[PDB]
């Protein structure tokens, strides 16, 4: 029941109020649920009420409203399309949890795959991370369809600025093995600090 990292936000979170459980669109991939636990770090208690924001690429790694190819950093990041595929916010309920209907997230040059997340309690930005996938399940789903036909090397997690630096290891999903065979099944518990004010938002 420690706290769980905190990881950069990047440049891509789109702040709008998408509350849904399903993200996926007209996207193409392998299903996933993502199961989110959050209790509070002092107490180990859940936390009811949280409103949690995840965000995602799809498989060849384009992110929704960054759409055009050549995506620069900068300063002032504005969507330019207003498409919102694999963004959504879930609130906690009673026993701290949330789920989400995605897929597994691509990868792009320079990132292992995985999926954004930033949890708002009490009117703070109180945690913001990223989801990691141990290395086996990332290689089982590149064998397969449509993740088989993106031909980049895939950057592993401890080739990941993001992953070393932020201690990504905490972050990684559990996924039930038996699901690797309808839909994978991932459970993350996070312990966070719901009066903390993050800083490492982009904007
Ligand atoms: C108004 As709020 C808890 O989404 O920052
Ligand atoms: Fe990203």
């Amino acid at each position: 029941c420690s706290l769980s990292p905190e990881v950069g936000e990047g440049p891509y979170f789109i702040e709008e109020d998408i509350i849904r459980s399903n993200i996926v669109e007209d996207r193409i991939g392998i299903r996933l649920n993502v199961t989110l636990n959050l209790v509070d770090f002092n107490t180990c208690k859940p936390i009811k009420g949280a409103k949690v924001y995840i965000w995602q690429p799809d498989y060849s790694g384009i992110y929704s409203g960054f759409m055009d190819k050549p995506r620069v950093k900068r300063e002032k990041m504005y969507p330019k399309d207003p498409r919102r595929f694999l963004r959504g916010t879930q609130v906690t309920n009673e026993n701290g949890t949330v789920t989400f209907e995605t897929l597994f997230p691509g990868h792009y040059p320079g990132r292992t795959p995985h999926i954004h997340y930033r949890i708002h309690a009490n009117g703070n930005v109180a945690h913001i991370g990223q989801i990691f996938f141990d290395e086996s399940t990332s290689q089982v789903i590149q064998s397969k369809s449509p993740y088989n036909q993106v031909h980049s090397r895939r950057m592993k997690n401890e080739e990941d600025g993001e992953f070393t630096y932020f201690n990504g290891k905490k972050s990684i999903i559990n996924i039930d093995p038996q699901s690797l065979s309808d839909s994978l099944e991932g459970i993350l518990n996070l312990a966070i600090n719901p009066l903390h004010r993050s800083n490492l938002m982009w904007a």
